């Protein structure tokens, strides 16, 4: 299925290149400008966990996510993927724990050591 096509086929995003960000872009979005850090950027997504279950969609909740790119807001995974979007794409993130909640994890759904699954859209970005 979809988390593993893009553990399989994904394209490493970190500048480390230690493989904790794998991307497929799955809707090409418009022109060829992504978010300037500090932007408020507006997305909808849905994750999953290694188990198959969903832990967390914004589509569910009838309104967008919204945060300050490169702030560290959201998980590591998320600074850099979002980074590399365009308005209106439509991408894939496998996200290593170490991009993400670590050992620690997140309570009440995510487990430690969590491998996540995202999908993602890019709704718009503006900067303040
Ligand atoms: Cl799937
Ligand atoms: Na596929
Ligand atoms: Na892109």
């Amino acid at each position: 299925g979809a988390p593993a096509t893009v553990t399989e086929q994904g394209e490493d995003i970190t500048s480390k290149k230690d493989r904790g960000v794998l991307k497929i872009v799955k809707r090409v979005g418009n022109g060829e400008e992504t978010p300037m850090i500090g932007d408020k950027v507006y997305v909808h997504y849905k994750g999953k966990l290694s188990n198959g279950k969903k832990f967390d969609s914004s589509h569910d909740r009838n309104e967008p996510f919204v945060f300050s790119l490169g702030k560290g807001q959201v998980i590591k995974a998320w600074d850099i993927g979002v980074a590399t979007m365009k308005k209106g794409e439509i991408c894939h993130l496998l996200c290593k724990p170490e991009y993400a909640y670590g050992s620690a994890g997140s309570l009440p759904k995510i487990p430690s050591n969590a491998t996540l699954f995202f999908e993602i859209e890019l709704l718009d970005f503006k900067g303040e």
